[PDB]
C-alpha cells in the first residue's frame, strides 16, 4: 500500500508523559485488548528503546459493557502537524441528531513507519510483575488529531452512496465520532440511522450503539480563536456553565442537572458537565471549549478516569 508522511510542528519533539497508575481492572483489560490488536497488527510490542510515552486508560461508554482503550493523545495532538470541510449550521436545527462512534475504521489505514515511535505506551504491570508492557502504532490511532484528516477521503467515499440517496440528512464527522441529523418523525430518523449502519457495517466499520439528541430545543463566534467555558457549582446535584472567547461576550449558558443516583460526588458530575457541555460546543460550532473547572488539581487528576466515558478529552485547568 502506501502511508502519508506526517511531521509534528517545527522545534518540537514527541512526548514524553510519564503512565499514571490504574486499577487492577482497567490494566487487566487494556491487557486482553492489547494482546488482540497485536497479533492484528494494529500495534507492536517495544521496549525501553522508544524515549516517548503517552498515558493510556480504560473507559465504558454510557449504557455499555465493553471496555475501550483511551489514549490520552492531548500531547502528542498539540505537537501534531495541522493539516490543510466546514461546520454545517443546520446540524443544531435538526429535530434529531444521533452520534456514531467509528474510531474503528482507521484501524485499516497504515500509519507513516516514521512516525509509528511517538504513539507509545504503557500498560502498567498488576503486582509489578513486569516494568510496564509497552506498545506503539502501525495504524491510524483513535484520538489522534491525524487520523481523522489522513482517513477523510475514504470517509467521503464510504458515505458518497448513502449521502446522495439522502440529502435531507446532514452527517458531519468530529474527531472520532459521526454526527447524523435530520427533521425526520424518530422512527423515520431512527431506521435511516440503521440503514446507515448497515451500510458501514458493509465496508468492515462497526458502531456502537449512538447517544441521540435532540439540538432544535436547545436554547459573534470567531472560529479562529478557542472556546472557553467555565463551571460553578450550585448545589443540590445543579450546575452552570458560560461558554464564551472573550470573557464579557458569552456566546451561551446553561445549567446541568446531575443524572440520577446513589452513587454520586462532584467529581463525577463535573464530568458529567463536562462531556455534555463538550457534546453541545461540537454540534454548534464544532469546536471542544478548553474547561475552567472550579476544583483542585490533584483531586481531579486522582479520579477524573474513574467516571469518564468519552473517548476524547478536551484541555482543562484548575483553581
Amino acid at each position: 500500500i502506501e502511508t502519508v508522511p506526517v511531521k509534528l510542528k517545527p522545534g518540537m519533539d514527541g512526548p514524553k508523559v510519564k503512565q499514571w497508575p490504574l486499577t487492577e481492572e482497567k490494566i487487566k483489560a487494556l491487557v486482553e485488548i492489547c494482546t488482540e490488536m497485536e497479533k492484528e497488527g494494529k500495534i507492536s510490542k517495544i521496549g525501553p528503546e522508544n524515549p516517548y510515552n503517552t498515558p493510556v486508560f480504560a473507559i465504558k461508554k454510557k449504557d455499555s459493557t465493553k471496555w475501550r482503550k483511551l489514549v490520552d493523545f492531548r500531547e502528542l495532538n498539540k505537537r501534531t502537524q495541522d493539516f490543510w470541510i466546514p461546520h454545517p449550521a443546520g446540524l443544531k436545527k435538526k429535530k434529531s441528531v444521533t452520534v456514531l462512534d467509528v474510531g474503528d475504521a482507521y484501524f485499516s489505514v497504515p500509519l507513516d513507519e516514521d512516525f509509528r515511535k511517538y504513539t507509545a505506551f504503557t500498560i502498567p504491570s498488576i503486582n509489578n510483575e513486569t516494568p510496564g508492557i509497552r506498545y506503539q502504532y502501525n495504524v491510524l490511532p483513535q484520538g489522534w488529531k491525524g487520523s481523522p484528516a489522513i482517513f477523510q477521503s475514504s470517509m467521503t467515499k464510504i458515505l458518497e452512496p448513502f449521502k446522495k440517496q439522502n440529502p435531507d440528512i446532514v452527517i458531519y464527522q468530529y474527531m472520532d465520532d459521526l454526527y447524523v441529523g435530520s427533521d425526520l418523525e424518530i422512527g423515520q430518523h431512527r431506521t435511516k440511522i440503521e440503514e446507515l449502519r448497515q451500510h458501514l457495517l458493509r465496508w468492515g466499520l462497526t458502531t456502537p450503539d449512538g447517544y441521540e439528541l435532540h439540538p432544535d430545543k436547545w436554547t459573534g463566534y470567531d472560529p479562529s480563536k478557542d472556546l472557553i467555558a467555565e463551571i460553578q457549582k450550585q448545589g443540590q446535584g445543579q450546575w452552570t456553565y458560560q461558554i464564551y472567547q472573550e470573557p464579557s461576550k458569552n456566546l451561551k449558558t446553561g445549567k446541568y442537572a446531575r443524572k440520577r443516583g446513589a452513587h454520586t460526588n462532584d467529581v463525577k458530575q463535573l464530568t458529567e458537565a463536562v462531556q455534555k457541555i463538550t457534546t453541545e460546543s461540537i454540534v454548534i460550532w464544532g469546536k471542544t471549549p478548553k474547561f475552567k473547572l472550579p476544583i483542585q488539581k490533584e483531586t481531579w487528576e486522582t479520579w477524573w478516569t474513574e467516571y469518564w466515558q468519552a473517548t476524547w478529552i478536551p484541555e482543562w485547568e484548575f483553581v
